[PDB]
């Protein structure tokens, strides 16, 4: 047996971050262009683990201008990429700012 349950509430406003996951390793920054193809992306996010950049994290997320873009995006929620499938999800818009010194 196994549960079932979901209902994420996508981002009323802009700008609209997508969540991947069960990605394989041979998912290239290509790979995401294509895989959302027709779409409007404005960046790709690629994580690399913190010790081997060689190596991908587990999760991928994409930046979309259009809200149509997000929409088409959880239709890949199944869609076979390359040889395994990978789960298309809301994301959250997680923002971060830093700052730094200056002499001279």
């Amino acid at each position: 047996g196994s549960s079932g349950s979901s209902g994420s509430r996508l981002p009323k406003s802009p700008p609209y971050t997508a969540f991947l996951g069960n990605l394989p390793y041979d998912v290239t920054e290509e790979s995401i262009k294509e895989f959302f193809r027709g779409l409007n992306i404005s960046a790709v996010r690629l994580p690399r683990e913190p010790s081997n950049p060689e190596r991908l994290k587990g999760f991928g997320y994409a930046e979309f201008e259009d809200l149509d873009s997000l929409l088409s995006a959880l239709s890949l929620n199944e869609e076979s990429l390359g040889n395994k499938r990978i789960r298309v999800d809301v994301a959250d818009q997680a923002q971060d700012k830093d700052s730094g010194p200056s002499s001279g």
